RNA sequence: GUAGAAACAGGGGCCCUGCUUUUGCC
C-alpha cells in the first residue's frame, strides 16, 4: 500500500514526463518507481508492449532490487530477469531483453552490449529507471548510456524510453550561492533529459513521521600534546631524504621537500618524485638502472614513514609501529639489496625506543580515548545500541578493529569490520553484516566508505564519523544509516578544517533544497528550455573533440616491444614470442580464479632477483596455456625514435597502435 | 581492464591535468 507522499512523488512520471525523484534515503523511492511501472504497463498505446530496465550501480543493490521487482511483478504475470557481471557471460543479453518485461542490470552490462553490437538502439526500451541517478556524470556508465540516448534524440528518427531518476541528493557541485546551485542541478537534469523534479511538498508531515533525520553532533577533541614517536620517524625521514640526495641530485629532477612530514601534501610530493625518478634517462644504462632502482626504494620507504605518522595521529603508537614492522618484515623477505639492508638497520637502530614509546600509557591518543568514551556512554545508556563507526583508510579501520578487539567496549561488545573488495569478498561482506544484524555481542561495525550506501545494513541508532568528512551527498547518505528511534550521528575530529567542512555541508544542504524549490516554481516551458540549452552546450563541447619498448618500472630493464603485444577483448595485453619468456619469472597465483574467459595461472615478475617488480599475470585462454598478461603501470615506455621515456597509467593512449589478438596467428606459434 | 568521489598540487583564464586515498564496476 502506498503512502500519500509516495503517490505525490509518482505524479509527474505517471503523466509520462521524464522525472527526477529527490526524496530521503529509505523513504521508499523504489516503491514509487514500482507504482510508475504498474501505471506504465497498463497505459501502453495500441499494439505496444512495455519494456522496463532498472539500472543499479552495485551488485548488492542489483540483487536487492531484482528480488523486489520479482516479488512484486511475477505474481501479476510479468517476466522479471537480471544481468550482472556475475552472469553477463553465461547469458545472451539480447535474449534476456527479448523474454523479459522488466530487466534489472548493472549499467556496464548495457554499455558492453552496445559496444559489441548486441544492441543498436535504446528504442527497445519504453522506461529506463536509474537508481542513484546523481552518478550520471563524467565517464560513468550512466552517462555513457545517456550520451547514447541524447545522440539518438538529436537524430530524432525514433522514439525514446521514458527516463526515471532516483536520488536522495542532487548535489551542488562547486556552487557558493543559490544561483550556481540551480545551474548544477539543471546540468544533472540535462544529462538525464529530465522534465520534472518530483519532491514531497504537499505531504511533508507524513514524510517527517516516517523519516527521522538524526541530530548531528560535531565534537572537536584535543590532539596529542607531544608525539615522541613522530619526532623519531621524522628524523629517519630526514636521514632518508639526505641519503636520496647522496644517490642522485633530486633537486635537478623534482623539487626539494618542505619536510612537512606526516601530511597529505608530503604524500603527494613523494608520489610526484617517484614518477620523475623512474623517468630518469642516462647515457650509461647500468647507472640509470642503479639510480632509478635506489630512488624507487627510497621513495617507497619515505611513503611508509609518512603513512606511519598519519596512522599515529588517529590511532595508537603501537598501531603505527605495527604497520612499519610488518613493512620491514616484507622488506627482509624481498630482494633485500644492500640499500634495503641499510634502511632496515637505521630503523632497527631506533626501534627499541619506539617499542618503549608505544608502551607508555601517558603517551595515549586523546582523540581515541574520546571515541571510546562516546561508545561507552552509548552502550551504557542503551545496551541494545547498534553502532556503525566510519573511518577513511583501511589502515585506520584495521587499527580501530584491533583497538576494539583488544579493548572491548564495556569489556563485552565485539567489532565487525567492513572494507571494500587482501580485501573482502561480497560473500565475506554479507557474512559480516548478518553477524552485525543478529549477534548479541557483535553490535559494533567499523567501516570505510563501503558502508555509506547501497548494501543492506541493519538500522543503527548510533553513527560515529571518526575524522570522516566529505561532501553533502556523502553526509546525507551516511546519516541514512542512522534512522533507528532516537539515533545520533557524531563527527569526532581534532581539526577545525573538518568542523568548518561540516558547517559548509549544512549550508549547502539547505541551499540545495531552496535551489530545488525555485526550479519547481518554473513552468514546464521555462524548465524545458533551460535543460535544452544545456544539452546543446554539452553537445558543442563534444564537437571540439610510434613504436616503443617497455622497461621495468623499477630497474628499467628491457621487457618487450609494443610490436609483441596483442589485445584480447579490448582489455588484456599479452606478449608473444619465446624471447619475452626469458625476461620474467612466475609464481602460482594465490587466487587462481577465472574471469572473462581467462583462468589465472601465475603472477609475473621481473627476472632480476634484485628487483622482482610485479609485471602482471599469466593465464589460460582458449587453447592456450601460460599466456603472459602485462599491466601498463608496471612499465616505462621508451620511444625507439626519440629515445625519450614516458609514463602511462592507462592503455587508452597506446591501444590505437597495437594489434588485436588473432587465434589463427596464435595457432601458428607452435 | 576500467569508472566515481574526496584530498593534494602542475596547465588554460573558472575549466583542464594529474596524483594518491577510498569505494565501485566489468
Ligand atoms: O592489466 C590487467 C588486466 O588486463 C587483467 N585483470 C586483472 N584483474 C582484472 C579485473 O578485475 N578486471 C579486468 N577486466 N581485468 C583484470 O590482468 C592484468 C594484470 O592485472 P594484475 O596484475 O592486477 O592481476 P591480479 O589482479 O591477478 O594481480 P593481484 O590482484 O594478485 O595483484
Ligand atoms: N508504503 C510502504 N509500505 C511499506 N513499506 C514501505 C513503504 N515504502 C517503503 N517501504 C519500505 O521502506 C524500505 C526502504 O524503501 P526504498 O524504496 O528502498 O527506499 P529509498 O529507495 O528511497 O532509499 C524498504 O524495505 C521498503 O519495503
Ligand atoms: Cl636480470
Ligand atoms: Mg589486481
Ligand atoms: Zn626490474
Amino acid at each position: 500500500k502506498a503512502r500519500s507522499y509516495q503517490i505525490e512523488l509518482a505524479q509527474p512520471a505517471i503523466n509520462g514526463k521524464n522525472a527526477l525523484i529527490c526524496a530521503p534515503t529509505g523513504s521508499g523511492k523504489t516503491f514509487v518507481s514500482i507504482l510508475i511501472c504498474e501505471h506504465h504497463f497498463q497505459n501502453m498505446p495500441a499494439g505496444r508492449k512495455a519494456k522496463v530496465v532498472f539500472l543499479a550501480t552495485k551488485v548488492p543493490v542489483y540483487e536487492q532490487q531484482k528480488n523486489v521487482f520479482k516479488h512484486h511483478f511475477e505474481r501479476q504475470g510479468y517476466s522479471v530477469q537480471g544481468i550482472s557481471g556475475e552472469n553477463f557471460s553465461n547469458v545472451s543479453v539480447e535474449k534476456v531483453i527479448e523474454d523479459s518485461d522488466i530487466i534489472v542490470v548493472t549499467p556496464q552490462i548495457l554499455v558492453n552490449s552496445f559496444e559489441d553490437g548486441t544492441l543498436t538502439s535504446l528504442s527497445i526500451f519504453t522506461l529506463m529507471i536509474f537508481d542513484q541517478c546523481h552518478n550520471t556524470t563524467g565517464n560513468h556508465p550512466y552517462n555513457v548510456l545517456m550520451t547514447r540516448y541524447l545522440e539518438q534524440k538529436f537524430n530524432s528518427a525514433s522514439q525514446l524510453p521514458q527516463i526515471l531518476g532516483l536520488t536522495a541528493s542532487v548535489g551542488v557541485g562547486n556552487a557558493k550561492n543559490i544561483e550556481e546551485t540551480i545551474e548544477h542541478i539543471c546540468s544533472l537534469c540535462s544529462y538525464l533529459d529530465i522534465q520534472a523534479i518530483s519532491t514531497v511538498r504537499e505531504n511533508i508531515q507524513e514524510l517527517q513521521r516516517f523519516m527521522n533525520k538524526p541530530e548531528i553532533d560535531v565534537r572537536l577533541v584535543k590532539r596529542r600534546i607531544h608525539n615522541p614517536f613522530a619526532a623519531i620517524i621524522s628524523n629517519l625521514m630526514s636521514e632518508t631524504e639526505a641519503l636520496m640526495r647522496t644517490i642522485y641530485s633530486v633537486d635537478t629532477l623534482s623539487q626539494n621537500s618542505k619536510k612537512d612530514f606526516g601530511t597529505q601534501n608530503y604524500e603527494h610530493w613523494i608520489v610526484v618524485t617517484q614518477r620523475k625518478c623512474r623517468l630518469l634517462q642516462l647515457e650509461d644504462k647500468e647507472e640509470e638502472s642503479r639510480i632509478c632502482r635506489a630512488l624507487f626504494i627510497c621513495t617507497e620507504h619515505l611513503r611508509k614513514y609518512n603513512d606511519a605518522l598519519i596512522i599515529s595521529e588517529d590511532a595508537r603508537i603501537i598501531d603505527a609501529l605495527s604497520y612499519l614492522t610488518e613493512f620491514f618484515t616484507n622488506v627482509k623477505n624481498g630482494p633485500y639489496t644492500e640499500l634495503e639492508q641499510h634502511l632496515t638497520a637505521k630503523f632497527q637502530e631506533k626501534e627499541p625506543e619506539l617499542i618503549a614509546l608505544s608502551k607508555d600509557e601517558t603517551n595515549e591518543n586523546p582523540k581515541l580515548e574520546e571515541l571510546v568514551c562516546i561508545l561507552d556512554d552509548a552502550y551504557r545508556y542503551n545496551p541494545q545500541t547498534r553502532t556503525l563507526l566510519f573511518a577513511k583508510t583501511r589502515a585506520l579501520v584495521s587499527a580501530l578493529k584491533k583497538c576494539m578487539e583488544e579493548n572491548p567496549i564495556l569489556n563485552y561488545i565485539k567489532p565487525g569490520v567492513l572494507m571494500g573488495r587482501t580485501g573482502m569478498t561480497l560473500p565475506s561482506q554479507k557474512g559480516v553484516l548478518d553477524a552485525f544484524k543478529t549477534s548479541k555481542d557483535n553490535r559494533l561495525l567499523i567501516a570505510t566508505s563501503v558502508a555509506d550506501e547501497g548494501i543492506d545494513i541493519v538500522q543503527c541508532n548510533l553513527v560515529v564519523l571518526y575524522e570522516y568528512s566529505g561532501n553533502v551527498t556523502k553526509m546525507i547518505q551516511v546519516r541514512g544509516r542512522g534512522r533507528a528511534a532516537g539515533s545520533k550521528c557524531i563527527l569526532v575530529t581534532s581539526k577545525t578544517e573538518v568542523v568548518e567542512n561540516e558547517k559548509c555541508n549544512r549550508y549547502k544542504e539547505e541551499m540545495m533544497n531552496k535551489a530545488v524549490e525555485k526550479i519547481q516554481k518554473w513552468d514546464e516551458e521555462t524548465f524545458a528550455k533551460k535543460i535544452h540549452n544545456l544539452q546543446m552546450k554539452e553537445r558543442v563541447l563534444r564537437d571540439s573533440r610510434g613504436q616503443k619498448n617497455l622497461l621495468c618500472g623499477k630497474c628499467k630493464a628491457y621487457a618487450c616491444s609494443t610490436d609483441d603485444i596483442r589485445i584480447i577483448k579490448d582489455s588484456h595485453h599479452i606478449v608473444l614470442g619465446e624471447a619475452f619468456k626469458e625476461r620474467y619469472t612466475t609464481k602460482p597465483h594465490k587466487k587462481p580464479m577465472q574471469f572473462d574467459g581467462f583462468e589465472k595461472k601465475s603472477k609475473m615478475y621481473c627476472r632480476n632477483n634484485n628487483c622482482q617488480h610485479d609485471w602482471g599475470i599469466t593465464v589460460k585462454y582458449l587453447t592456450f596455456d601460460n599466456l603472459p598478461v602485462i599491466k601498463i603501470k608496471s612499465f616505462v615506455m621508451e620511444s625507439t625514435a626519440t629515445g625519450t621515456q614516458m609514463d602511462f597509467q592507462k592503455w587508452k593512449s597506446i591501444n590505437s597502435s597495437l594489434k588485436n589478438f588473432d587465434v589463427e596467428e596464435m595457432s601458428n606459434l607452435y
